[PDB]
């Protein structure tokens, strides 16, 4: 299946935010409506945060995450996650290699923010 | 139910993030088998990262979450999710109103790390 | 906070399941917008299925799941889950004592169907 | 990623419930620790329960859930989650074809039970 794909209300703020744990440097690119709307660059062992920035899903709501590791693009794996009927994480594990911790880089959407 | 309290593999190092959404400033605890080892604290609107921490697990493995604003507590939601058998998040979504948005203060849980 | 309660997309039908395991008889209610439209009895300590049947949604959504065991309301918890950006579990477990193994009646909500 | 995978606790009861959702009929292959311990076959368009099984996830803890449909492997998508600590669900979905709905074989596993 396609990873790493969610749709969001309209026109609405959220937070993305990605951690690294890997030998490799990650580059998380995150795209909105089928647009690069920012691009998550670093190299950590122990969970340092590579990037974290609000953004707007704008008319479509459709936003991307694709994970690589100079260029040579990562295994996703996803979900979405609803609590108190309000409150949505959009969660993005990823596999740069062969070990299949699924952590090398993670991203982590919420909404609502606010 | 209680809520904000998990089972983490023992003696694991994992990641804690904070972000804050409201008006007042949030104060979240972290429980690491009964024993409070961290404590973040701040302010935002706009999901601001009020503190990110990796700590060990301990014996048991239990990680709680408390938040608080000015001493009152909110009202917890949570929950874990495990992606391709491995990738562990355990969130937390916490209210300190009446408006249900469950994000005034968001805590995000991941392991493993490395 | 409020449990067992989901916005599932407007005029869609969704399948609800339900599961026991408990010494006692359970009582699980069904709410579609505000109004009772299933009511399942039954029991069993393995799990056995009380009772499955298809719905839909309505106009605004709103799909409330209540448990009582011979007129006590149980505790309840829930969330919902998406995978692949299309399939949707909205899940509820329910405690009618004190042991807090939750799934003395689990409910379980499915769509799209199809 | 491998999708379909779960490590159960060792040892421990489980439900397995599958239902369908297409013109195709469904055969939801349930493996123990590598060895096929139940076979769930039907087809629906409205949901129908194809199968519910209680099992033991024996020494390993290892189940796997593999669905084809008249032969043909379908393509899994999967993800496990934890209420209040304690209700844990393993969540399969299954798409046959092209439109991408991932309900066809919709398999549940849920515990504790009891
Ligand atoms: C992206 C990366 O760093 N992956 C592997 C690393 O693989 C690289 C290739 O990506 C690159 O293209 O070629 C080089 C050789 O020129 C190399 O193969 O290989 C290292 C060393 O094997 C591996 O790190 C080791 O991983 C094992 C677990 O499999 C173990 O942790 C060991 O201690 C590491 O040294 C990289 O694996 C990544 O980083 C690790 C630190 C770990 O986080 C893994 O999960 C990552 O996938
Ligand atoms: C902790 C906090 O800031 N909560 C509310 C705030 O509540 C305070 C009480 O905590 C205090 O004890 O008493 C004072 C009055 O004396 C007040 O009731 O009230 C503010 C203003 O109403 C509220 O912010 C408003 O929230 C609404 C939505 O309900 C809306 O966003 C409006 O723009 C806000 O000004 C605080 O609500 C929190 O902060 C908001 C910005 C929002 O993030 C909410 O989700 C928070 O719960
Ligand atoms: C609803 C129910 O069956 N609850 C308890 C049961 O409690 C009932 C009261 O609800 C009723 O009001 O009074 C009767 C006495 O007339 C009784 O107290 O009590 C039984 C017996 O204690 C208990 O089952 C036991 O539960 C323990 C775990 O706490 C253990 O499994 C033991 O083997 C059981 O015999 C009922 O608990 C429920 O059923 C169990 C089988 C189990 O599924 C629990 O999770 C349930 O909550
Ligand atoms: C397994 C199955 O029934 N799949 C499709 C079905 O595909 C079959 C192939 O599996 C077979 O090998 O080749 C034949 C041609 O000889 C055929 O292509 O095709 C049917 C008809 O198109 C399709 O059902 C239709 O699906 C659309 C949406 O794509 C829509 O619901 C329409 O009303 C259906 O008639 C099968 O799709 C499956 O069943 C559907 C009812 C639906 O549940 C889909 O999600 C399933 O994947
Ligand atoms: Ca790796
Ligand atoms: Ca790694
Ligand atoms: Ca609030
Ligand atoms: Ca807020
Ligand atoms: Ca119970
Ligand atoms: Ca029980
Ligand atoms: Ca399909
Ligand atoms: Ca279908």
């Amino acid at each position: 299946a396609t990873q790493g794909v969610f749709t969001l209300p309209a026109n609405t703020q959220f937070g993305v935010t990605a951690f690294a744990n890997s030998a490799g440097t990650q580059t998380v690119n995150v795209q909105v409506n089928n647009e690069t709307v920012a691009t998550f660059t670093g190299q950590s062992t122990n969970n340092a945060i590579i990037g974290s920035k609000v953004l707007n899903s704008g008319g479509g709501g459709k936003v991307q995450i694709l994970v690589s590791v100079n260029g040579r693009s990562s295994d996703l794996v996803s979900a979405q996650v609803i609590l108190a009927n309000e409150l949505n994480f959009a969660l993005v594990g990823s596999e740069d290699s062969t070990d299949n911790d699924y952590n090398d880089a993670v991203v982590v959407i919420n909404w609502p923010l606010g």
